């Protein structure tokens, strides 16, 4: 009914959606291997009233044109993957990335989503799978009955010793996904990612060359979120909410004066 | 069918204008490198009835003639182009432009559109685009697979660094265009910009030689808008559309007495 | 009598139409796995007086006609199947889909209906049936009275735990039935809809393959309501009422001075 | 009088016993052996202006 | 420019464009002197102070 009423709209849903980010955030304070989100904001259409630079007169034309803006919408959700901090524990089944690179999971429906949460376990056949969903880990590392310690070197070369036997008995290796963009990849969830169109090819490879980063034993990867600056943003985002509502609010005095009066 | 009712309706046209510029304003409080916009009030026509300057009788002229206005308009919507606040950020893709200059991205149709929003990305093939609809940045900064770190001087010299290589691989060179009038410029939305005729030819070179900004590696330009003034604007607004509401109901209801009566 | 009085007759009715909508997706705010609805506006036929295209005169042609509109109406309330947040619970009956799909139940004439509510119980007999009326869970899913714990895989497999016995025992198969267009589901009440001739041919499958959503055990779906966008709805449905009362009112006035002076 | 009248009115009854059963469920904190009750919200029925199909 | 050949002389100014993109007037659709066209590529049409568009 009024454009300012539409403009605010676009406001108030904007700034929904970057607290609801910040929200989420705050939710996965204590997520392994979560990678937090900014809401990037962009303008919308102007109305083209008065065009800038058109001929008003010859050897004239309008410096500024009367263009009036749409409003603002959040045009993408930016996943910021930078490393986190690593936690130590005395699990032996636990790894971490240094560097560039994802675990690689077998789904349910058959395809391979790439994680970055190392908390991994066994399963009643011995093969290494997530502590969550109980996905295998791709390849599929199993580890035989007779094992009595297991290490994962900085090459993803999965050893177990047995009673036994001197040196090692290697029984798997690990390989690790990067991605040009990994902002492009889909959440799905779980931890778990999948490729897109904007995210690029999987390239594999074993951890420690050529880029991809190092398997870290018995070290996990912190979120990371920094809740001073999730704190801060959720003020900031509440005060540009309530300048939004205040328009709405102005506009419908002004529709109910005008009913009153006019 | 009376002055005063189709004056006031000029009146109530530039306040809803001006009321709409506002909310645009604040709507965009938390947008990446948006410029704020004010309307421009400029009077109408005047309708000569008596000429000030007349000559009744000699040696007498009339020292101010009677000449009625045909109201008020906003005739454009300056875009104020004033440096805004630098936001700190840890991602390194992000640029900014301490002082005058405008990024250079591809737009679809073929054209260049020019922005102040600094926040970039990758695509799938790792050139540098824009983290909203994925414009590609101009001139093309294609960020190879065997780089470990990213870093853009204030020259806007684009460096990565290989790994196994003791020394900075250049792969792009950032150029700026910077316009005598940036307020002429054709807002088109998603933080673009269009040149105009009022605009000034596009002047590229060097960001940070012959007047150009320099490039802000890790920093962000925050919206210019200032809150407080929004609001206080907003509440003079919403007065001024109602003083000619009343002018309107006064006209309203003579023109009723009259029909009763005359 | 008058045409403002019935175009505008058809404003007001529209309006409440529109109200009620909004009026029950408030009410249902809390609802688990209920759909917002949002009201279609669309203008009724317009009376041709003067032809737009038509001739006048050789050589030239009428660039617009006195075409006049017969008001507007509400044609559609459409089902925005948007997904809901998730609510973490920890009863071990109550899942969720996440994507696509809906839940099977028996009514109590045969048919079956689809259910977005996943708040699920046991009765006497221990068939795992719905927390409102009680209506059992198509396929059937019987819990032994041996069983200590219930689980329900993603892919809609369910199984418990026998006392003694190990290799938890599997029960039955949860089938999820997913429609083309769910927004054409006739909505019956009770958080169920029933297929219609718009809705689609019902395709029924395993919970996670063939496009269709995973059941997510001690989970909830959330109205997908947004109260910010019902009541500033509401804010802008209330005005628009009255302003159609307002021609009304005109109208009335109109036609009493003519009844008195004519 | 108005369709919205009646449709909020439920909505107000329907949020008064869930306030009323959260409420029992916080009255009922210090005794033994009691189980908390959680109220299961559903719609009514809809009126079938057109046929969706 | 009227259809028998003579030129009208308006103060109404509610103009529009035909099929052809000629500058015309709203009512009956006479076109304007001198003829005005409106390419189909254009975005926005500014008239300048001095008529020039």
């Amino acid at each position: 009914m009024h454009p300012a009423l539409w403009v605010s709209k676009t406001g108030l849903d904007a700034q929904q959606t970057n607290i609801a980010t910040i929200s989420n955030n705050l939710a996965n304070a204590s997520t392994v291997g979560y990678k937090k989100s900014r809401a990037v904001f962009e303008d919308l259409f102007y109305q083209n009233i008065n065009q800038p630079g058109g001929q008003s007169s010859q050897n004239t034309e309008l410096p500024s044109g009367l263009m009036l803006g749409a409003g603002s919408k959040v045009v993408a959700t930016q996943k910021v993957h930078t490393h986190g901090n690593a936690q130590t524990t005395t699990n032996a089944l636990d790894m971490m990335v240094e560097g560039d690179g994802f675990f690689q999971v077998t789904l349910p429906d058959g395809n391979i989503g790439y994680t970055r949460n190392g908390q991994f376990t066994l399963n009643g056949e011995g093969t290494l799978v997530t502590s969550g969903s109980g996905y295998p880990v791709e390849p599929e590392i199993v580890i035989p009955e007779d094992a009595i310690s297991i290490t994962v070197g900085t090459d993803g070369e999965v050893s177990v010793r047995v009673r036994g036997q001197q040196d090692n008995q290697v029984v798997g290796q690990l390989t690790i996904t990067d991605f040009v963009n990994p902002g492009g990849l889909e959440p799905i969830g779980q931890n778990l990612y999948l490729p897109t169109g904007a995210s690029g090819d999987p390239q594999e490879g074993v951890p420690g060359l050529d880029g991809l980063g190092e398997i870290r034993q018995s070290m996990l990867e912190a979120s990371n979120v920094n809740v001073t600056e999730e704190l801060v943003n959720m003020i900031e985002a509440q005060r540009v909410y309530e300048m939004n509502s205040k328009v709405i609010s102005s506009v419908d005095k002004m529709m109910s004066f005008v009913n009153q009066q006019l």
